[PDB]
């Protein structure tokens, strides 16, 4: 079913958009866990990484390339952490695939 | 040398031991020596890329392949309740081996924030 991230893609509710193309959208997370914390999501509604199809491989990599380019544009020259959550144990909060990018502070270990 | 001389390049060339889960022409999945969850493994490209910040545009398929392999390995390992994937960049990310590596962690509740 639809999620709040679908509404964001459709521009029905506001978000602070960082980057957009024909197949993905990057925007700041509304509940930031670091001084910079944004999401990169595909426009295709893949609900979770566990159901991603083989044909989605380059799209998923595109999310990471967009994410790293956005991180550089946002000044994260000391580094950052990328996260994808799956399911209950993964703490996934929205059932639309989303790549978190967090930086601007030391990220710790374990990663949750 | 194919893979470079980080410890992950050594693992790729079978020069240092690893507990391998899956291997193909593009990548390798193997268990982390310092697990942070009951299941904790890594998926790495066989092509040496030092860190995500220097990945090239044409690396998209390879990077996505790491995630597809990661999720397939997670299912094969019975992580039916979910898992977390992590890629660390640089000092603030906590990167400690400069060869791109995707962590897959599961078998317990992961917490927020992710470090
Ligand atoms: N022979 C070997 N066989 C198998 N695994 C090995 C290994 N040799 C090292 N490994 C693992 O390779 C991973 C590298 O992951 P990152 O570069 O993302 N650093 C994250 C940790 C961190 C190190 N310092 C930090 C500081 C802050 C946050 C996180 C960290 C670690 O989990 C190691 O256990
Ligand atoms: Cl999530």
């Amino acid at each position: 079913g639809d999620t709040i991230f679908g509404k964001i893609i459709r521009k029905e509710i506001p978000a602070k958009i960082i980057f957009e193309d024909d197949r993905c959208l990057a925007f700041h997370d509304i509940s930031p866990q670091a001084p910079t914390h944004f999401l990169v999501i595909p426009k295709k509604h893949i609900s979770q990484i566990s159901v991603a199809e083989d044909d989605d491989e380059s799209l998923l990599g595109h999310l990471m390339i967009v994410g790293k380019k956005c991180a550089a544009d946002l000044g994260l020259n000391k580094g950052y952490r990328m996260v994808v959550n799956e399911g209950s144990d993964g703490g996934q909060s929205v059932y639309h695939v989303n790549l978190h990018v967090l930086g601007g502070r030391q990220m710790h270990w374990p990663p949750g």
